[PDB]
């Protein structure tokens, strides 16, 4: 009669979260190169990426440098609000006022680089949402923590109505089915999915809430996909495998944070230890970032170089993706099939039993 | 309504993949003694094997020493296709002319020793095999990452109809019953099984897919068992305990890597750190084999010694596996029954809270 | 259509097994102090227990002395068979041939301590048989890694037509029901469960072949209680709570290895390392004591001093679970309840985020 | 050379010999490397007591 974990309501423990490394993907028959795959994706409704990635809107992330080597890399860049307002409208039109190396690059209608901005929730985030679209931006990222707030929606609505046949509006982190519905009928063009994944995220030990990235993906897609509006996984990535997985699930973009904060192209100098370099990454939920219980820490990530040879080896290994599951699109790698493993499925899949005694560059030890 | 890992689509995630650390086999009603175990299997329609294992087609396990030595032990070994088709068709050919020593050793009608060869897919590829075949070769593997691919099917079907009736041509890696029931329709005279389970691959890590070994070798069984064709595991084997589940989950041989790269016989140089024996070992999908987003990695193995010892060792935890499933032959071994354990059966199954003073020959630290 | 764990027949994955770590008692109506429960048990039809625990028949755990002082404790020990037949049959009659300090110590109906002696499959086994009944010894335990072969049961069935009425039977090892069945009916007098949770046992590894230790006895006492055949549980113990859980599972007695091997009653030099004390323990199908696959290992287990306060700390931790469960005596303790946990729950179990400066007696680091 | 000079007419050679191949002993090995045993005739064993 109770449920076999307690209590007598089957609702209780709503349903059981997978997260990236519970899954993998089943190879299927496939007639797809891994060099002629092409991994086109919508970012919005009306945004279309060569490379369907984006860089977090985190003070140790994004900048101007960080942007326009995003946008030349064929994917995009959102910039952080952690600065004045004056300063965020500066670095859009830096990003806009910037021939045959960048093939892949994003540009508008006028021939110059996409950018994304981020803003909060409040009459002061619609003087800076005012100003930045003055500036010329391509998308407006309404960031919260929490976007399934009243607040949120009706920023959302509010931006909608006033500057939407201009840019685009991409809905704070959710993680449910409910919360995306909302999101869409508020008007976002983009939602973003993701609460706790975050590799510097204290959410889910502080709070104690926070949903498993695939589960919440595939919800979040089973609310939005028959409206045609794209998911944005944020959070939790840390190999292509990964980005795979997240593409497979239905997310039509993702957004990196650590993985694009170790770049030299990178916010932030370069701090040296025992004859290693590395660089600060910090939420901005952390106490620093702050100036209050913090919901993120600091740390620093190995430094790893240029930024196209790291979203090259994304891209790369997304593509192998695709050409094992005989996906010749994006929107055929959203159909693939996964098998869940277990915890000896799990150490199976990296390597085992061998001293590693070179690096890969695509798989660091 | 909803599935309980998300989204509304029951097939989504398609089964629960289980490993080798994950079951164990069930002691059944025995009359066996295991020094009277027959442990011959087919390794192809035609081939019947003295031992059921086969060393893996990799440039630092298998040439034409390891072949030789293969051979004698009663398996067979795969000579690696990481050089130009001169020396291979030598290294055959070295193999092929090469009394009471070896009782067990694998012999042609001739008398001559059997070995095989791997070849990619192409047009060099098939010149490889023309070359290969006129220099003597038993048995062709058409050795590609992913054998689920049009070419792969159409190149098992051109070698087939060429030259089917003088060699045996083994498919190559599926995780899927439906590509193993595409390589059988193909012409397939054995399939082999497994992607992602190697120790050196990265495959499940870089681009997130793969499948574990057991449910795949159910699977790939499920789909050639009624249309006779052998199944060769590959992949992931680190004990004799494996090699018997392996085999009892339905596979007719085992294609062993790691464990056979510490061996004299292996091609390689010793190498000495701090009084330890190692010998390297690569992936041929390694950045150092490739010469780029490689697909393995370097590392180096204890030194095991002569391949003899350990043959004897991984077919003596063989024989004892069939004494306690009380199975007269290996395709009784076939039938055997499967429980599945958990992480703590797992820490339950290797020793625990004991300090081994000495190594045993079959248990490693 | 298919199984979820792969293939078609769902019999292939006979169950999932539990071990000890993977279950805890539920606490129920108590009436019952600890220092009232009642821990005696049945060892055979006949012999009855006061202290349900008995001495491993390895070459480093039971001897005279050990067999002597666990007779005094008020258990039983079991003599191994690593030596001749004159030598176990001289052992045997100086444990017998051995008056308040020991109020529980277990007697025969002439005054003598009992005692118990391992014998194998075979002719010589039979000698050994007769010569240690002349002895006088209580119990015969036919002692075989598995005991579904044929041979074992037709010796235990010669052994209780021969000697039944003088002594008592017990089986092998068995880990199924259908094994505990046959057991039964061959006329065994009790039946000893487990094959692979030993603490020095790799069957596991090199066989690939075992069971849970908690599913084993469940199935087993499934197929023993309805005939009134006693359940001993071997290897795998390491708690006093493993020994409560086990006998609640239906196990009628426990067979201790580990926990009395580095006692000052059992054999062997100590041996002192960086101040410390350990003495020596071995599987009995390590190489070391063969003297071809090994299925053990050897190794140093810390010195724990006089058997009788390791019996007391047992007994202690088994009225505390009496306790806890409201068992009056250890038959009704056989029907108290499990309940499963997790990983994380595992780890709740233990001690957690503190550093402890003190070693508990029963509780070790 | 600097013995012959000081007036030496001969120079009695002790470890520039003992690890050539005429010198008796077994050849031992360690980490793939080539080693002999060498002691002085006063030593320990050689003695086979200060
Ligand atoms: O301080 C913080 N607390 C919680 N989430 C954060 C914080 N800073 C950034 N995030 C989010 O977490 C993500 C981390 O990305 P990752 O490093 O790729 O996992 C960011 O892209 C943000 O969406
Ligand atoms: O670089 C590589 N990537 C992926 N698979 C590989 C690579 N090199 C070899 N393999 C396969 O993986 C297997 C590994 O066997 P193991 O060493 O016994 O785990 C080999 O026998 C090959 O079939
Ligand atoms: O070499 C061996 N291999 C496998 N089992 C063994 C061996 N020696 C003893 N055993 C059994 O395993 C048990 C281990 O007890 P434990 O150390 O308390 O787990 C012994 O009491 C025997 O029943
Ligand atoms: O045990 C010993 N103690 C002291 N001198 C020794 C001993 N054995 C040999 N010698 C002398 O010391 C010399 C060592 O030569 P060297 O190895 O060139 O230094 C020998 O040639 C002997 O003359
Ligand atoms: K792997
Ligand atoms: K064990």
């Amino acid at each position: 009669v109770p449920v076999p974990t307690g209590g007598d309501d089957p609702t209780k423990v709503a349903m059981l979260g997978l997260t990236f490394d519970d899954v993998l993907l089943l190879p299927a028959a496939s007639d797809v190169v891994p060099a002629t795959a092409d991994t086109s994706s919508q970012l919005t409704k009306r945004i279309r990426l060569r490379v369907p990635l984006v860089s977090s809107a985190m003070d140790t992330v994004t900048e101007s440098r960080m942007a326009i080597a995003m946008a030349r890399a064929g994917g995009m860049g959102v910039l952080h609000r952690n600065l004045p307002v004056a300063e965020q409208a500066g670095q859009v039109e830096t990003v806009k006022r910037s021939t045959e190396q960048f093939p892949l690059s994003t540009k508008d209608s006028d021939g110059r680089l996409l950018v994304g901005a981020a803003v909060g929730v409040g009459d002061d985030a619609w003087t800076r949402a005012m100003t930045l679209v003055d500036a010329g931006v391509d998308v407006l990222i309404v960031d919260t923590a929490h976007a399934h707030n009243r607040g949120v929606l009706d920023m959302v609505s509010r931006l909608k109505q006033a500057v939407g046949e201009r840019v685009d509006v991409v809905g704070g982190n959710v993680a449910t089915r409910a919360a995306a519905a909302a999101l869409v009928e508020a008007g976002a063009d983009a939602v973003k999915v993701g609460v706790g994944p975050g590799s510097i995220c204290t959410t889910r030990v502080v709070a104690g809430v926070g949903a498993p990235q695939i589960t919440a993906i595939l919800e979040a897609v089973a609310a939005c996909k028959p409206y045609g509006v794209p998911v944005i996984a944020d959070g939790g990535l840390q190999y292509s495998g990964d980005i795979a997985k997240a593409l497979a699930a239905g997310a039509s973009t993702a957004m990196l944070g650590s993985l694009l904060a170790g770049t030299a192209e990178s916010p932030g100098e370069l701090i040296f230890v025992n004859g290693k370099q590395f660089k600060s990454y910090r939420g901005m939920g952390s106490l620093g970032a702050m100036q209050l219980v913090p919901e993120g820490i600091e740390g620093r990530v190995p430094f790893r170089g240029p930024l196209g040879t790291v979203i090259h080896q994304l891209t790369g290994g997304l593509r192998a993706a695709m050409g094992y599951t005989g996906s010749a699109t994006i929107e055929q790698l959203q159909q693939a099939q996964f098998v869940q493993i277990t915890a000896a499925g799990l150490k199976e899949s990296h390597p085992h039993d061998i001293t590693m005694t070179v690096e890969a560059p695509n798989y660091y030890t």
